[PDB]
């Protein structure tokens, strides 16, 4: 009978948790050896022991049918068994496993190790994405030199591997099937738990597209102000090599020749964080500073015994794309992070404290509750954290900018500034998941896989590449998260969801009125506030032992992702924006791209 199954079940689930917890800590291990230190050795570790850890999780769904669990009472019971059951990419036959394993492998090594020539020098080969090439994309305003560095990236890091590509896709499907999820695309939505997700990013994302129409009109105006109409057409999208960025993904990196009012301040406390010496150990103590400074948890001795936050000078290759790691034990958890000495670099330590602090808060949950409550919870949390750290009112005190007059202009300057950042990256999100659910559900043939790409990048974003492409390239991989099959919806989530966070957070530590003048959202620092520590406390706490409405509910009362905050933070920009585009007869909206040829 029931009832006493359910009493047994319930001893099956704290020990299987507990194996998966331990497990799973062997897994990390390896695979945290091989992304700190890339070798053929590493990788047949890794991909070995994942193997493992696959053929024991199939052992596990099969063995959650003895128990009919569906029947039981508890709900959480029920919950904790139907995570048991969702086996991903462990549902593939042990060889087609391995297969996806070598693939995913191959792509992963091919992104970090690749090195291109020096525009000035072509004797001198080793130039890495990080940081070399990230250096000239951010800082070099030749679109010569923009345009060498994109097509000799996008050559190596995309084109080089649309095969392994193509069969990643056939895997991933195959993968999905068995799970019974229609496609890849599917099996990613299912973590938000909403049959309406998709629908509601739609409307949410169509609420603020003309926001992010007039701040692509705005920026074209400057870059032809900048760099005259042979380069930038004022009807056309924008080349995207002049953004700042190789990915165009957000372009406070050229903040300087598109502000608003170049006359008033604009923040950029990289040259004075040189100045005071800071190091990538003060930043990340600056990081847990702030934390603690919030009643939350104070990085454990192991993250400082066993993180990398520099990049290593013994000549190896690894993985530097920034990331934090949960061990699964008790208090190992670690980030490995190429840290540089800049203003967008602190931002980045905060941003994956942010995901360490997650994983010390849920770490007394059982093993299947230990992640966070959505996947865009998680990339979520340090981002409160830096729009704070980002204010000019927390940067002051930290001693970082000086001389600032916060009168009308610069606080547009601000607002700006920080959506080049925030407003901006929202399409380009979007379209990475968009391209990815497209090939996964088999609604693009593999004849036009790459313009189907620029074609989102166009539709979407109003960017398109700085030279004409085709179908002999491939440019998707060209991005870290496609290459390391990472899914990239969380973080339009979290550009979402964050500034629900942040304005619950503010007005829980004094830091924000709407009707006091005093108290604008844009300049609030919950640095030191308890208050909106215990918000993060009792959300983060939950990991993902419930449904994401409730964690919501449990930081501020609400259960619904809304953009209203994200549209309050940037309300006077918008505003103003509207004013000044009309003021300047600015031309918004493009025509459709003609650099993907079929
Ligand atoms: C994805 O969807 C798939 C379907 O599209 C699904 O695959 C199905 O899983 C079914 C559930 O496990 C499975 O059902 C069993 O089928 C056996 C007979 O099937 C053979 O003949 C078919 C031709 O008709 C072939 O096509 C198949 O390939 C098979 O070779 C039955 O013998 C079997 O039965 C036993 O199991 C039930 C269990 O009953 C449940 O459990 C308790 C036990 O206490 C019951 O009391 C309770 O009420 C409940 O019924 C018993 O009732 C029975 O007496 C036997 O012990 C069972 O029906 C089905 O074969 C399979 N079909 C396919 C592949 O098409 C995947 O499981 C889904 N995957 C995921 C990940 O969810
Ligand atoms: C990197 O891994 C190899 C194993 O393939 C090991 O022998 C080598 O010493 C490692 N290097 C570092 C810097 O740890
Ligand atoms: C900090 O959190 C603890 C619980 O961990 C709580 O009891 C205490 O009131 C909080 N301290 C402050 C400074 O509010
Ligand atoms: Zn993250």
């Amino acid at each position: 009978a029931l009832v006493k199954e359910e009493i047994q079940a319930k001893e099956y689930l704290e020990n299987l948790n507990k194996e998966l917890a331990k497990r799973t800590n062997v897994e990390t291990e390896a695979a945290w050896a091989y992304g700190s230190n890339i070798t053929d050795e590493n990788e047949k570790k890794k991909n070995e022991i994942s193997a493992e850890l696959a053929k024991f999780m199939k052992e596990v769904a099969s063995d959650t049918t003895k128990f009919q669990w569906r029947s039981y009472q508890s709900e959480d019971l029920k919950r904790q068994f139907k995570a048991l059951t969702k086996l991903g990419y462990a549902a593939l036959p042990e060889d087609d496993y391995a297969e996806l394993l070598d693939t995913l492998s191959a792509m992963e090594s091919n992104f970090a190790k690749v090195k291109v020539c020096d525009y000035k020098d072509s004797t001198k080969c080793d130039l890495a994405l990080d940081p070399e090439i990230e250096e000239v994309i951010s800082k070099s305003r030749d679109h010569e030199e923009l345009a060498y560095y994109w097509r000799e990236f996008y050559d190596k890091a995309g084109t080089a591997v649309r095969s392994q590509f193509e069969r990643y896709v056939e895997l991933n499907t195959k993968a999905a099937k068995l799970n019974n999820f229609t496609s890849g695309a599917e099996a990613w939505l299912d973590e938000y738990e909403d049959d309406t997700f998709e629908q509601q990013l739609e409307d949410i994302f169509a609420d603020i597209r003309p926001l992010y129409q007039q701040i692509h009109g705005y920026v074209r105006f400057r870059l032809r102000k900048h760099y005259g109409d042979a380069v930038v057409s004022e009807t056309g999208p924008i080349p995207m090599h002049l953004l700042g960025n190789m990915w165009a993904q957000q372009w406070s990196e050229i903040a300087d020749i598109v502000s608003p009012f170049p006359e008033k301040p604009l923040v950029d406390v990289s040259a004075e964080m040189e100045k005071q010496g800071y190091t990538p150990l003060k930043m990340f103590q600056m990081g847990d500073d702030f934390f603690t400074s919030m009643n939350l948890t104070k990085l454990p001795q192991d993250f400082w015994d066993k993180s990398i936050i520099e990049k290593p000078t013994d000549g190896r290759d690894l993985v530097c794309h920034a990331s934090a790691w949960d061990f699964y034990l008790i208090d190992d958890v670690r980030i490995k992070q190429c840290t540089r000495v800049t203003q967008d670099q602190l931002f980045t330590v905060h941003h994956e404290l942010g995901h360490i602090q997650y994983f010390l808060q849920y770490q007394h949950q059982p093993f299947v509750y230990r992640t966070g409550a959505n996947p865009g919870f998680h990339e979520a949390v340090g981002d409160v954290l830096s729009l704070s750290v980002s204010t000019p009112k927390h940067l002051e005190k930290i001693g970082l900018l000086k001389d600032y007059v916060r009168d009308d202009e610069a606080r547009i300057n601000q607002l700006f500034l920080t959506a080049l950042d925030k407003i901006v990256f929202l399409p380009f999100a979007f379209t990475m998941d968009k391209y990815r659910w497209s090939l996964f559900r088999g609604e693009v043939d593999k004849a036009n896989w790459n313009c189907a790409f620029w074609k989102l990048r166009d539709e979407y974003s109003g960017i398109e590449p700085p030279v004409v492409r085709s179908e002999k390239d491939f440019d998707a991989p060209a991005k870290y998260h496609i290459s390391a099959d990472v899914e990239y919806l969380r973080y339009l989530v979290s550009f979402i969801i964050q500034f629900q966070f942040y304005k619950s957070a503010c007005i829980k530590a004094g830091q924000y009125d709407p009707d006091n003048v005093e108290l604008p959202l844009d300049n609030c620092d919950i640095y030191g506030s308890a208050a909106a520590g215990a918000a993060f406390h009792n959300m983060l706490s939950m990991g993902a032992s419930k449904p994401w409405p409730d964690a919501l509910e449990a930081f501020n009362g609400e259960r619904i992702m809304s953009g209203k905050a994200i549209a309050e933070y940037f309300e006077p920009l918008r505003v103003w924006l509207e004013a000044e585009n009309i003021k300047n007869n600015v031309h918004i909206g493009w025509t459709t791209s003609n650099k993907c040829v079929s």
